[PDB]
């Protein structure tokens, strides 16, 4: 797995069309959503996340709460973001992770939202300047 | 070398602190900047450009070109961003391409922009939603 994490004034997202022919099955609340002073996780699972789903979900959980820490964000946004990677996981497995992260992150007492997997979309984000506001990991399972 | 490509109504950024100890020199009006309508190519020079810095950015001045010309936009920003790869250059060679990227670019006659190498940067993007408006590309010197 890649992660960017942008720690943004705002992200907003309109849903426009299907990327894939099996995306993720949308509510009509789903198709746009904005967060403020929001962590922004873009997302790229991996290849190589397929060997332990959970390790790999459980570490990026831990990643990304400790960055919205450090920024005391309240809110994070889930993004599905393909391009941090080449090697990328089959799309089962992606929205298996994200939703695996997205849950997580509530179960630590965050406000988290989403975007859904395979559209394509709008999306605004204002980023702020810090040194800790534009973050990239790398969180993969141990083999 | 890793590009991300976003067909953009808008892009703008503010450089804030200093993330490098030897950033690149700017003047007063590199600080701040807006460009609407405009193909924002965020980009990652990696360590296997430095094998060839020439063939690397003429390839990208011709990806990023061609795009533009897919999506009809006559506006290029050049967007220092190392995010996409972990193999990354020297900041000298990462430099000396992007600098070679905006000049080609500028001399295939699009309005080019930039935001200056090795600062921390507020900015402000929104993706228009299309099927082509949120790309990636990959570019290599062959060996």
């Amino acid at each position: 797995m890649r992660v960017l994490l942008i720690h943004s004034d705002y992200i907003e997202y309109e849903v426009k069309d299907k990327a894939l022919k099996n995306p993720e099955p949308i509510s009509e609340d789903m198709k746009r959503g904005r967060m403020e002073e929001v962590l922004v996780a873009f997302i790229s699972v991996e290849k190589v996340d397929e060997k332990n789903p959970e390790e790999v979900s459980l570490k990026a959980i831990e990643e990304i709460s400790k960055v919205a820490e450090q920024v005391k964000a309240e809110n994070v946004f889930v993004y599905p973001f393909a391009h941090l990677s080449s090697e990328l996981a089959k799309p089962s497995v992606a929205m298996d992770i994200l939703n695996r992260v997205y849950q997580g992150l509530k179960e630590r007492g965050f406000n988290v939202g989403k975007a859904p997997f395979g559209y394509y979309k709008a999306f605004k984000i204002s980023c702020k300047g810090h040194p800790l506001a534009e973050l990239s990991r790398t969180i993969v399972p141990e083999e």
